[PDB]
């Protein structure tokens, strides 16, 4: 997982 700004997923 990344991070949620534009870039999580469902973690």
């Amino acid at each position: 997982c990344r991070v949620v700004r534009g870039d999580y997923l469902d973690c």
